[PDB]
């Protein structure tokens, strides 16, 4: 897999920050900052050769969108998906939650095109709307995915909060092959990982997991406090939240740990390459 350039991931975050500023301070469902975020991500993917779909839904009386991007080619019967919710809460720009995952998935998708990669499995990326309303966009996608297509899914990889400023390195303990692939990447860096427990089912992998699609993912922690043992293994500040700006107006460009964002973006690309061969 290629390295994912940290600077490129950061640049997507800068664009999402500007989009929030230009649209009332947020990128929330039903608010213009969300659709503007969609439009930015879609234009990059379209230019790189993806077949994109804007999947519309209505929730709370307002139109929402999922952005689906299919890389042409690969076995239609073995589809590997990766995704990240693209909405924020309305209090702020949602740069760690979840600009970070959205930007890593976008830069990985662009990396596939730059590398001229032809995965054996068909790749499909997704940016979900309205996750902050209760996984509404990913539930909509799974609920509207025919059973014949659901059975073609080899896996769904989720990236939701991967740049926390006081990070942990959490890997979902779900499908064994997906989990092993992420933990192998971190082992190559000599960075230990822990099982994800803080967020559990509270992200867009849940609708997939609940219908038997193998899932996995990466997370760097939210409002829980980093323990003494976690600060010893990862650095940072024991006794402070992983993300002191969770769901806050201060979830801005200053609310990112560059090392965590880099490591998790690189691990996302590593897993996508390994699991699509
Ligand atoms: C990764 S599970 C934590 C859920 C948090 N991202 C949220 O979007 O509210
Ligand atoms: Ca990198
Ligand atoms: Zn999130
Ligand atoms: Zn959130």
């Amino acid at each position: 897999a290629p390295d994912i350039p940290l600077a490129n991931v950061k640049a997507h975050l800068t664009q999402l920050s500007t989009i929030a500023a230009n649209n009332g301070g947020n990128r929330a469902h039903g608010r213009p900052g969300y659709k503007a975020s969609v439009d930015y991500v879609k234009a990059k993917l379209d230019a790189a050769g993806y077949t994109t779909t804007l999947q519309q839904f209505t929730s709370g009386g307002a139109t929402g969108y999922n952005l689906i991007a299919n890389w042409p080619g690969g076995d239609p019967n073995k589809v590997l998906m990766a995704g990240a919710h693209l909405d924020s809460v309305s209090s702020g720009a949602g740069i760690n939650d979840n600009g970070s995952g959205s930007a890593a998935v976008l830069e990985t998708a662009l990396a596939v095109s730059r590398a001229g990669y032809q995965p054996d499995k068909h790749l499909r990326f997704a940016w979900w709307g309205a996750e902050e309303l209760g996984l509404i966009g990913s539930k909509f996608y799974v609920n509207n995915l025919p059973s014949a297509d659901r059975s073609k899914l080899a896996g769904y990889l989720n990236f939701d909060m991967i740049g926390s400023p006081n990070p942990g390195y959490f890997v979902y303990d779900d499908d064994p092959v997906i989990e092993k692939t992420f933990k192998n990447y971190f082992a190559g860096l000599n960075v230990p990982t822990e099982i994800e427990t803080e967020g559990d089912g509270r992200s867009d992998h849940a609708p997939f997991k609940n219908v038997g699609v193998p899932v996995g993912g990466l997370f760097t922690g939210a409002g829980y406090t980093k323990s003494a043992a976690q600060a010893q293994k990862w650095g940072g500040t024991a006794g402070q939240a992983f993300d002191r700006c969770y769901h806050s107006s201060c979830d801005s460009l200053s609310n990112i740990n560059d090392t965590a964002l880099d490591r998790n973006s690189d691990a996302a690309a590593h897993a996508i390459w390994t699991l699509s061969s």
